């Protein structure tokens, strides 16, 4: 028992990590196979950094402008190309440390895990979720830059993020491993505003059954809704609309415990019009939005990978 | 910017996880060198297990009753013994993956990361805390024990814990890697009660100080108070006594804020008499105990490891 946020086990991608520079600009690549990929904003200097044309920019650099370091060994740069926001080092020689892996896209609402890294080194990890308005709620300071965001599914590493932006709201913004940004920001040294942000109800809900499969039921009511009556509430406390599929994707949920989506959706309506009223839920005082179904399953069962 | 619960990088520790089996129990084990160390009720039949006696129990055992596996290769026990309530099994094969490390036993508000682990193989990591009543407020499953807290100074793991017991109301206990328990837990089945918690004052005002240096200042006032008049107020709202040790340590934070310890103080006891009126803290709703000042520090200035 106990419901913690968890991330996961970090060290296929941590032998994946290394340093660049290009010029006085440091950050973090990832290295796999014999590509190492980073944000293209390190071949900007200061003044560049303000409104680039990163296409000029790179057309006016060589291999050798280019210094990958992991650990002590330098690796050497036989070719660079850009893919939207991230460049492409190839180096002369495969990663050793190459782990199963793909690049994927999630959507709002999904959980991953970020390590976190400085001069090409681990720091920490922590679980974050890409919010509604496509911003992460991080923990990044400068010389971050390309660390990256990832699940394991199994044997497989799925990156899906790699650090850019710091907004002025102290929120962050990225891209996916091909550098199409999540949402609308560019990579540029300009102050960007996110979209209102609004709370993920499917994972609200899914805590919810987490805290009732961990003892905690004093939210529970006698009652239930319909999901459109369930939504009116919804729209008013800055909720995302419950879909049927949301609806569906918690069902090996409600088996477990025996409570109907619908009959949990009305313990969250009066959780929104009534407050918590100075008590907990799973050790919270508020309701906790950046755990998925599956998170709720994974942890609540012991799933493991390898 | 931002401010999260952040783990250490678990990839040195990964490489250490095991799989022990004595007849039908399986848990996990931590090689290291040439000696793999776990709990001793992997001993245990499921009768054994109200009240054994351990030095029976192991004397009754020859090294072929254990197997240990990492991954698919079998490792050969070559010796055997009982250290309090961990088993070291000597192996006939030094780890190749042993990182530098060290043995420690940790004090309360101290903290450490969580590999969790089943059959050997990584589930997730997560922060915790050493509790005042010697608890941690952690997650796990049956087939967890066995696994181990730690942290991680420049390249060395310091393992301060090692999983066997939860409590009834649902935390966990353990013990160091000699095989003591922190608090008065002993390794049996039966249901055994912690002592009241209370909360790491100490933590909870470098918190404060994470949230200044993140922005978050509404907490704050014009007023001071002594160590003392602020202790009265604390010992009211189950809060360990600060010691002035405890605001010595505070010192670096202090300083990067300008907000002395005891101004700092004063802020906390407005919060505890008045509450946060529907206000948060770094996201929160209720005061954080589970960040030491040198979490604090370390997070809010990107240090890293190798
Ligand atoms: C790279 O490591 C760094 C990460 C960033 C630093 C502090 N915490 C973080 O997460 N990335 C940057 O510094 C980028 C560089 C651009 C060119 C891609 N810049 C921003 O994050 C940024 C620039 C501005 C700004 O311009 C004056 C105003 C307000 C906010 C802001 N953020
Ligand atoms: C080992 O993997 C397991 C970890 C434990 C299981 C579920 N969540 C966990 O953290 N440890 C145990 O099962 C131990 C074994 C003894 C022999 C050390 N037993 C307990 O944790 C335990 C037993 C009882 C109990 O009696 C049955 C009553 C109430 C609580 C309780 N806890």
């Amino acid at each position: 028992s106990g419901f913690r946020k968890m991330a996961f086990p970090s060290g296929k991608v941590e032998g994946c990590m290394v340093q660049v520079t290009c010029g006085t600009t440091t950050l973090n690549g990832l290295w796999l196979d014999d590509v190492v990929y980073c944000p293209r904003h390190v071949i900007c200097t200061s003044e560049d950094m303000l409104n680039p044309n990163y296409e000029d920019l790179l057309i006016r650099k060589s291999n050798h402008n280019f210094l990958v370091q992991a650990g002590n060994v330098q690796l050497r740069v036989i070719g660079h190309s850009m893919q939207n926001c991230v460049l492409k080092l190839k180096v002369d020689t495969a990663n050793p440390k190459t782990p199963k892996y793909k690049f994927v896209r999630i959507q709002p609402g999904q959980t991953f895990s970020v390590l976190a890294c400085y001069n090409g080194s681990p720091s920490g990890v922590y679980q974050c979720a890409m919010r509604p308005n496509f911003t992460i709620k991080g923990s990044f300071l400068n010389g971050s830059c390309g660390s990256v965001g990832f699940n394991i599914d199994y044997d497989c590493v799925s990156f899906c993020y790699m650090h850019h932006m710091e907004l002025p709201t102290g929120v962050h913004a990225g891209t996916d491993l091909e550098g199409n940004f999540y949402g609308p920001f560019v990579d540029r040294q300009t102050a960007q505003a996110a979209g209102t942000d609004t709370t993920i109800t499917v994972n609200v809900l899914a805590w919810l059954y987490a805290a009732v499969i961990n003892g905690d039921r004093w939210f529970l009511n006698r009652f239930t809704t319909t999901l459109n009556d369930f939504n009116l509430v919804a729209m008013k406390y800055n909720y995302e609309p419950l879909t049927q599929d949301h609806v569906d994707i918690l069902g090996p949920l409600s088996a477990q415990t025996g409570i109907a989506v619908l009959d949990m959706c009305a313990s969250l309506k009066e959780l929104l019009q009534n407050g918590m009223n100075g008590r907990t839920i799973l050790g919270s005082a508020l309701l906790e939005d950046e755990f998925t179904p599956f998170d709720v399953v994974r942890q609540c069962s012991g799933v493991t990978f390898q």
